[PDB]
């Protein structure tokens, strides 16, 4: 995967869409995505599409509704696992206030300075605490030492595909009551549709599995209400009920 | 349409689907939908599906995000225009707080009473008023009736669906600055991604029309943010930012 493990020549989803033509997904994109975005976002996207690991890049129409809920929702503290070049990371800084804080955790910190000149150029590197390292001992320790009134409102989880369950456990108590926590390519491509998928790299076939299981636990966990939205490759919304 | 004119043996979209496969859209409703969806809702949709109008029905993912969305941004008063069976306007009563308060109208009250014994049996009938009117009157009398503290925290719009761009100059003065106003159907069975498309009869024609036309036009309007989501048959997200 992006920051471990097999490379991408032998990964085999890569191209799907979960939309029924490229037709309806590029005019979602040059109608109602591309005129909103950032030039900041635009020159992220553009650099980061001529990387070896551009398929795991959050789309742009995604981005905006990322950016609408942390508005809507009035989102001021959050974190963001699973970082790559800063997509998601840019639009979440970009949506909140001028005094927002995120909390920003990836394996791999030379993906993050492939965007970092552009979150630079937008002026909200200030709001970014970027942390160098796999996400769940950040998650154990931020456990240890968070305090009630320092909850997150948001949690955007795109990380290890295979760990999110794990990611879970820990996200439904760093998170307030009423927080979102968002989990990212929740349909896999569309390939969790099926018990048996033929043609994965092994890899691939861990984080279906693992999506599957996932997608079936969130839906009967009653700490959270859910909603799974066909946006992108698939983002399951959770909020925190208690 | 449900409301007047062409009767559904014209129309030539209703078995068309935003996403790739049929399969993957039945895993999203097995899976995340089902089993989150208030039985009362459940049973409205199981009597509406029986009914000739049933392509106009809001489906049950969607449904669950647009609670989501009522709950994340701690809504409490809203307008609900094109109720039909109710299951919209069900799902925003559930999700409203005991106080919540919701205007809701539609031209057929007959199709208010096939949902409505649901309504009642979920207990939530006291925060609907219902008007039995074409929406541009009525939204035009709340304008000149309407106090700022008044103002709507959210607007689900899915009436006539030649009219959204009317309905969209009076609510981008009905809703709250910070508010929601969501646009449903915005991708027209998929078939806005063309200029021109085939074998369409005239009302679903000028029903694609007015799409592409209000897609450009939210994606310019500078009174709010947008985000345009693939879910359903298309949402469109926008949050008056004056
Ligand atoms: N165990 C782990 N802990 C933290 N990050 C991990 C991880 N395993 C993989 N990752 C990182 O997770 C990222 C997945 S791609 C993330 C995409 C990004 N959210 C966007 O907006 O485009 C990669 O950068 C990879 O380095
Ligand atoms: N001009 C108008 N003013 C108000 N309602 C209208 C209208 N024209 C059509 N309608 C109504 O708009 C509805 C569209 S179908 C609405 C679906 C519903 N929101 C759901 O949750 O499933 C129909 O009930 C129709 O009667
Ligand atoms: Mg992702
Ligand atoms: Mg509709």
């Amino acid at each position: 995967g992006p920051g471990m493990g097999a490379s991408i020549d032998d990964y085999s989803l890569v191209h799907k869409n979960i939309l029924h033509s490229e037709d309806l997904l590029k005019y979602i994109l040059e109608t109602s995505a591309y005129p909103r975005e950032h030039e900041q976002l635009k020159g992220l996207r553009e650099v980061t599409e001529k990387h070896e690991w551009s398929t795991a890049l959050v789309p742009a129409d995604e981005g905006l509704f990322l950016s609408m809920l942390l508005k809507l929702m009035n989102a001021k503290r959050t974190i963001e696992i699973g970082v790559y070049t800063g997509y998601s990371l840019l639009t979440t800084a970009l949506a909140l206030p001028e005094d927002g804080k995120i909390t920003a955790i990836d394996v791999n910190k030379s993906y993050y300075e492939i965007g970092l000149p552009f979150i630079q150029k937008a002026g909200v590197e200030h709001k970014i605490n970027f942390i160098e390292s796999e996400a769940l001992p950040v998650l154990d320790q931020m456990l240890e030492e968070m305090k009630e009134e320092d909850l997150y409102d948001y949690a955007f989880v795109d990380a290890d595909k295979s760990n999110y369950a794990n990611y879970h456990e820990r996200l439904v108590k760093l998170v307030r009551i009423g927080g979102a926590i968002l989990y990212d390519n929740t349909l896999w491509y569309g390939s969790v549709a099926y018990p048996e998928y033929p043609g994965l790299h092994p890899e691939e076939e861990v984080a279906r599995l693992s999506f599957r299981n996932l997608n079936t636990f969130l839906a009967a966990d009653p700490r959270v209400e859910i909603s799974q939205v066909s946006i992108g490759d698939g983002v399951t919304i959770c909020r925190r009920l208690y």
